[PDB]
């Protein structure tokens, strides 16, 4: 209909349901695995992904959006292999995940050839299959907006324009790279409301998060559990403030989980065991959290 | 007995034969190929690799060292798939090809763990097979010696210590990164005569090339055909001068070919360099030094 699924017929924007917007089934470095298969376990990765997903479906999750692309080891075979075993709505995307420079393949070649790769996934299929991409993923971090990074950003804009699919981003919360990605995408003609700026839940500075939201774009409070970036209690503190400041129309929650001495209670359900119960406790009607997990993904893919 | 082959029983370090020390049957970037198979052809890629190798065998090539590692899309299944169609002595290796940073899988990692990856390919096997690595490959370029690049270099040393296999490198000729590779490896107890500093045939400055040869390291005149870095006539001009200055014992020639620069093929050396090289006062013994005896003592 509007949103393509992995191993399922496409569905309408409005049937997305309760949705975890940023979760990784598995995530590796293509080169490292292609060259040393002995370091991995196809069966253990598969199980860890199965019982984590179906646990999320028990809690009420209907749709998981997986932003695993090039540089994070996308594999629609493994994705459809785990959808068949769970029945989950898996939205796969396309894009490129880099911090500094991009592969030598792309050395000195056209920013429109990059976007053609995304377009290929969106319209034609992914990795030789009919599974199509529902979004495009881009990244930046400590380096931030390096010449090569910028090309990817800009290539996403093109793909958005040509296919209307939304854009999930990876950013660093402490170095303005999130705002920069928004600027460059808005400047290039991208509906601010089609942009999810991610990982900005790793900071206290609420003013920075608001400026991004005030400018039309979804804010990603999407790393619940990863206490090295921000403790759960401190993330919960913020999210509540942003709700009580009337920003629920642009808040998106997720875990950024990848199926320990400091990865404590990190999992694809930490939100239900702590986060949601904490909100309600501080008076936040099921309307204020259906917005976040149902209506915000609704208008994002609409 | 000494040097492990792809699809063949290990051979003795004295039986290398005529060898091309730096040739790539195929290279790509796993990230792009894993994500977009539609962009490649595992069949045309095979044919190009077949007829190019046997043409080198028809010029008298007995061994081909292939320094395709992580980042360049090493694939022993494709390598052994082309050895059964040619019968060529293919020496595969292990190591990491990067300029700045290495995969996110290598964050707060112990540079020994990096070494252990090489040692695994050397002693155990490559990509779940019994084909073993005969050398370790490292790189550096315009960015130079980054912190992460330096980790790879030092990890190759640890693999050298433990397995005694040689080290082939990729360097930029115009930024002292080759000398730095030798500087670090020697300072980490690496036998200077087990190191091949490559791509230094891309420059005129013979003084730079000598200082690397004078410290015990083989000099890689290994990109014949790639006129974009140096024209063939200017490489030949530069090789000859080094021979007649008594540096034949430390010279290794190759193409760095990947199955402007139009004459670039894996046999360009026989069609131009060799003929030229010996019409200008270069005996057959000294060319055997470069293509047989220098790979000999490199893998010895
Ligand atoms: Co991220
Ligand atoms: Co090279
Ligand atoms: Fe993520
Ligand atoms: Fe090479």
């Amino acid at each position: 209909m509007r949103i393509p699924l992995v191993g399922k017929d496409s569905i309408e924007s409005k049937d997305i349901g309760f949705t975890l917007i940023h979760e990784h089934l598995r995530a590796f470095s293509e080169a490292v695995r292609q060259q040393w298969p002995h370091l991995y376990n196809e069966d253990e990765e598969f199980r860890n992904a199965v019982n984590e997903v179906k646990r999320a479906m028990q809690f009420g999750v209907k749709t998981i959006v997986d932003p695993t692309v090039m540089g994070l080891g996308r594999d629609i075979r493994f994705m459809e292999k785990v959808v068949k075993a769970t029945g989950i709505n898996l939205v796969a995307g396309t894009g490129i995940w880099i911090y500094i420079d991009l592969p030598f393949y792309f050395l000195n070649r056209s920013i429109d050839e990059i976007a053609d790769l995304f377009i290929h996934d969106i319209k034609e299929g992914i990795q030789g299959t009919l599974n199509k991409a529902g979004f495009v993923k881009i990244a930046a971090d400590e380096p931030g907006i390096t010449k090569d990074v910028e090309k990817v950003i800009r290539a996403a804009a093109i793909a958005n324009k040509e296919t209307k699919v939304p854009i999930i981003t990876h950013s660093n919360a402490h170095n303005n790279t999130g705002l920069e990605q928004q600027r460059i995408l808005t400047e290039e003609g991208v509906d601010p409301g089609k942009i999810l700026i991610g990982h900005l839940g790793d900071t206290d500075n609420i003013d920075y998060i608001k400026k991004i939201a005030d400018k039309g774009s979804f804010i990603g409070l999407d790393r619940y559990g990863l206490d090295m970036f921000l403790p759960v209690d401190k993330r919960n503190e913020t999210t509540l403030r942003l709700i009580k400041d009337g920003y629920s129309d642009k808040i998106m929650i997720s875990h950024d989980y990848c199926c320990p001495k400091l990865a404590p209670r990190w999992s694809i359900t930490l939100i239900f065991e702590d986060t949601i119960p904490f909100l309600k406790r501080n008076g936040v009607n099921e309307e204020v959290i259906a917005t976040i997990f149902k209506e915000n993904p609704k208008k994002f893919f609409s």
